[PDB]
């Protein structure tokens, strides 16, 4: 997160920490034994970390659990990133408490000049590079879908939508793919993709998480 605030420890009680002996992504805890985050960040042999604040100390609150499955959605494509979500089950359920604890999914769509909270480990500069041991937040708007297509002709599809500050300055980055856009207390977006990080006339691109609610309350009920 790139132009954000050091979020305070356990205050964003659905953020995980997916790590393969190291944080590479962010995710979402949906509930006990399930994981949003994105198809992008697949690979084997996955520890999501619950309960996180700095990821190189351990603070008391963590929860490290293997992962059993992950399922990349059926449409996924990794040269256009349409798609760009999947789903990740526990070998065991999480212990919820007050910081530990799942996020919602939406009923309905989020609208263009909705206030979001974006937030993960990713880089902190824009031109370097600076990653922080404990968590990061950014207040961010989505974006009208004619802004977001006019900032990346050809590019974004309707499982996208754009949200930040057209001016640059503030945005996720790279380390914080996968984790969440929450607004009004929905899980909305997933951090997805950009062109480089809080640049101006670039603004983040999100998956558009209220497309998939079907696909993800039936995968979670077969699985
Ligand atoms: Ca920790």
């Amino acid at each position: 997160i790139v132009g954000g605030y050091t979020c305070g420890a356990n205050t964003v009680p659905y953020q995980v920490s997916l790590n393969s002996g190291y944080h590479f992504c962010g995710g979402s805890l949906i509930n006990s034994q399930w994981v949003v985050s994105a198809a992008h960040c697949y690979k084997s042999g996955i520890q999501v970390r619950l309960g996180e604040d700095n990821i190189n100390v351990v603070e008391g609150n963590e929860q490290f659990i293997s992962a059993s499955k992950s399922i990349v959605h059926p449409s996924y494509n990794s040269n256009t990133l349409n798609n760009d979500i999947m789903l990740i089950k526990l070998k065991s359920a999480a212990s919820l408490n007050s910081r530990v604890a799942s996020i919602s999914l939406p009923t309905s769509c989020a609208s263009a000049g909705t206030q979001c909270l974006i937030s993960g480990w990713g880089n902190t500069k824009s031109s370097g590079t600076s990653y922080p041991d404990v968590l990061k937040c950014l207040k961010a708007p989505i974006l009208s879908d004619s802004s977001c297509k006019s900032a990346y002709p050809g590019q974004i599809t309707s499982n996208m939508f754009c949200a930040g500050y057209l001016e640059g300055g503030k945005d996720s980055c790279q380390g914080d793919s996968g984790g969440p856009v929450v607004c009004s207390g929905k899980l909305q977006g997933i951090v997805s993709w950009g062109s480089g990080c809080a640049q101006k006339n670039k603004p983040g691109v999100y998956t558009k998480v209220c497309n998939y609610v079907s696909w993800i309350k039936q995968t979670i009920a077969s699985n």
